[PDB]
Formats: structure tokens, C-alpha cells, sequence
């Protein structure tokens, strides 16, 4: 009778995710409205993700000391305010700063929201909620760009931010009445020296770092495609909004297909064999995209096929590498999760920006060549990581 709590956390999580996914196709309308160059399109996502890594390391220990309730509720409010505030941005620089401020809201989901879930419910009921949250993460990158392309076809980009704020408001009120206080160290002081030392400690573990870096590198081509596909397809190939959306279907559908095969194979395959199994489509897909576009710069259908094959591999291999990276360090899971989360976002932010310059200077060929080296770096780390 009190399932309002995990339900409203799912709603909030969903809203921060479309806070990125719906926005990207709208970015072409944003830069036209500010009369800014196309180079600002991928940067919207870069700033959002950079904000997502800013406070990651702090919120867990802090909410443990002052309460999961006030910290979680504060994050929801912060998202509401920054979503509305971007309506007042006067140039693309100001717009990009607010994307960064919005992205900080991402830190509250894992470090305090999910921490509260694990502390409240039975381990059997905890699996049901976790699975549901995983479903949302899988559905957002498919539906997001589709709904976002449909939105700006009829409605202003500003309207999307009003929608994000509204969904988060509903989420606030449910959390305000249903979230219990579960923080275990209320009243205790926080030492930033002890906290910083815990992070130096996790980063000393070479096998943990290899796994965490590998997760960043291997996912980068997907994230770069989310960031840049509007300018690649619409301004680069001179195609329509409809085709932009159509090309998302084989890519994110393959990702889903990869995850469903994972579920069917899990009882009769170890984590290690699934990573190796995914490596074939990961490497072949990225090779196909690169070879085709070097031969012919405008072979965007070959590019899309290569990325779908690669995306299938990710669906099969990623969750297993997450699990193994998590247990590669014997330290507290709060510290480990936050560390691996920050390492992968560091790669995403820097990688998208490199990817942007690669595309601007050399087109689809360079875009896909850079994705290929990221695949090679994942593979290089797995030869070491797996033993
Ligand atoms: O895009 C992915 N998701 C992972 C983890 O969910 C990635 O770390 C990520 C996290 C948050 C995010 N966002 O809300 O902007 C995007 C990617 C795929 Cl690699 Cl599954
Ligand atoms: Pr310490
Ligand atoms: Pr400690």
C-alpha cells in the first residue's frame, strides 16, 4: 500500500534521462534560435554529463549523515528550478552552463535514491524495483529522440523543459509522503580528508581501473552517436527528421535485443564468456562502420548497420562487465560505484568533444575511425582484465 516511494523514484529517474535524450534532436532548433554554429549541438550533452559527475563522490556520505529524505528532495527541487531557469538563457554559452547545472541532478539517483531503496525493502522486492529501473534506462534512448523529433516539429524547445519540471514535481510530492528516513549515521561528522583517501585507495586497484576505463571507452561510440547524429544525418547528409528517427530504431533495438539474449543465456553462461561473446559484434560492427565510410564518405546506411551490430554486443557484454568491475574492489560499494561512474563520464565528456572535431574536420570517415580506436582500447583492457 506504500509503493509510492520506489514508483516516484522511477518517475524522477525517467525525467532526468529524457532531460538528455529528448533534448538532442531539439538542439538544432536551439542553435538556430541563438544563431550559434552546429559545433554547439554535441556540447549540450557534454555539459549535461559533466554535471552528472560533479557531486557524485559527495552525496552518498552526506545523505548518510544528514538524511536521505532532505538530500533526495533537494535534488528533485534543484532539477525543477534549473529546468525552468534555462528558458531565460540569452546566448548559447548561458544555455550550455545551465545544461551543466541540470546534469548535477543525475548524481542524486544512484548515491542517495537507490541507497534508500536497498535500505528499505526486502532483497526479493529490491530485485523487482532494480529491474524496473533498468527497463527505463533501456527505453529512454529509443523513445527520447523519437518523441523529441516529433515535439520540435510542432512545439517550442522551451516546452520540453516545462515538461521535465512537471514530471519531477509529481515525483517530489510522492517522495515527500512515502520516502522513509533510512540514513544510518545521522548526526555524525564528515571528513573530506578521509573521503579523499578512500578515493586514492580505489584508484590504486589496477584491475578495477582497467574495468572502469573499459566501460567508458566501449560505450563512447554509442554516446557520441546520441550526441552527434542530428548534425551527421540532418546537416551532414541533408536528410529529413523522419530518417533521423528511423535510423535510431535498428541501433537501440539491437541494444534491447542484446539485453534480452543476455537474460536468456545467463543461467548457462558465466559473466566472462558473455563479455567475450559480445566482443565479436562490438569489434566487427565498429570495423564495418569505419571501412565503409573511409571508402565512401556518404555511406551512412553502412555506418548505421555497423553501429547496430556493435550495439547488440554492448547489450550482451556491458552488464557483466559492470558486475565484475564492482567486485574487482573490496571497498564499500558506495565508494566503488561513484568512482566507476565518474571515470566513465570523464571518458564520455572528453570523447564526445574529440569526436566532434573529428567529424568537423574529416566527416563520417573520421567520426567512425575514432569510434574504432575506442573499441580497440576496450579490447586491449579486456585482454588484461580477463584472466
Ligand atoms: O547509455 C548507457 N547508460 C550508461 C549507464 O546507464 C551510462 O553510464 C549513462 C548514464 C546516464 C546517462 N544519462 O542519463 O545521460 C547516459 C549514459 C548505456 Cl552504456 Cl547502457
Ligand atoms: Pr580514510
Ligand atoms: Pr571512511
Amino acid at each position: 500500500q506504500a509503493l509510492l516511494f520506489p514508483l516516484c523514484l522511477v518517475l524522477y529517474t525517467f525525467s532526468t534521462y529524457i532531460g538528455n535524450m529528448m533534448i538532442q534532436p531539439g538542439m538544432l532548433a536551439v542553435v538556430e534560435q541563438y544563431q550559434a554554429g552546429i559545433d554547439w549541438v554535441p556540447t549540450s550533452m557534454t555539459a549535461y554529463l559533466a554535471g552528472g559527475m560533479f557531486l557524485q563522490w559527495l552525496l552518498g556520505p552526506l545523505s548518510d549523515r544528514i538524511g536521505r529524505r532532505p538530500v533526495m528532495l533537494a535534488g528533485v527541487v534543484w532539477f525543477i528550478v534549473t529546468c525552468l531557469a534555462i528558458l531565460l538563457a540569452q546566448n548559447i554559452e548561458q544555455f550550455t552552463l545551465l545544461r551543466f547545472l541540470q546534469g548535477i541532478s543525475l548524481c542524486f539517483i544512484g548515491a542517495v535514491g537507490y541507497a534508500a531503496i536497498q535500505e528499505s525493502f526486502e532483497e526479493a522486492v529490491c530485485i523487482k524495483i532494480t529491474a524496473l529501473m533498468a527497463n527505463v534506462e533501456l527505453i529512454a534512448p529509443l523513445l527520447g529522440p523519437l518523441v523529441g523529433a516529433a515535439w520540435i516539429h510542432v512545439l517550442p524547445w522551451e516546452g520540453m523543459f516545462v515538461l521535465f519540471a512537471a514530471l519531477a514535481a509529481i515525483s517530489f510530492f510522492g517522495l515527500q509522503r512515502a520516502m522513509p528516513e533510512t540514513a544510518t549515521r545521522i548526526g555524525e561528522k564528515l571528513s573530506l580528508k578521509e573521503l579523499g583517501r578512500d578515493y586514492k585507495l580505489v584508484l590504486k586497484n589496477g584491475r578495477f581501473v582497467a574495468g572502469a576505463l573499459a566501460l567508458g571507452f566501449v560505450s563512447l561510440p554509442l554516446l557520441a552517436w546520441i550526441a552527434q547524429s542530428p548534425i551527421i544525418i540532418i546537416t551532414g547528409e541533408q536528410l529529413s527528421s523522419y530518417e533521423y528517427g528511423l535510423l535510431q530504431v535498428p541501433i537501440f533495438g539491437a541494444l534491447i535485443a542484446g539485453n534480452l539474449l543476455l537474460a536468456r543465456l545467463t543461467s548457462r553462461r558465466t559473466v566472462r564468456s558473455l563479455i567475450i561473446m559480445g566482443g565479436w559484434p562490438i569489434m566487427i560492427g565498429l570495423l564495418v562502420a569505419a571501412a565503409a565510410t573511409v571508402i565512401s564518405s556518404h555511406a551512412y546506411l553502412w555506418m548505421t548497420a555497423g553501429l547496430s551490430i556493435y550495439a547488440f554486443g554492448i547489450g550482451l557484454a556491458n552488464a557483466g562487465l559492470v558486475r565484475l568491475t564492482l567486485f574487482a574492489s573490496d571497498m564499500s560499494k558506495g565508494t566503488v560505484s561513484a568512482a566507476m561512474g565518474m571515470l566513465q563520464m570523464l571518458i564520455f565528456t572528453v570523447g564526445i568533444e574529440i569526436s566532434k572535431h573529428a567529424w568537423l574536420n574529416g566527416g563520417n570517415g573520421l567520426f567512425n575511425l575514432f569510434n574504432l580506436v575506442n573499441g580497440i582500447l576496450w579490447l586491449s583492457l579486456m585482454v588484461i582484465f580477463l584472466k
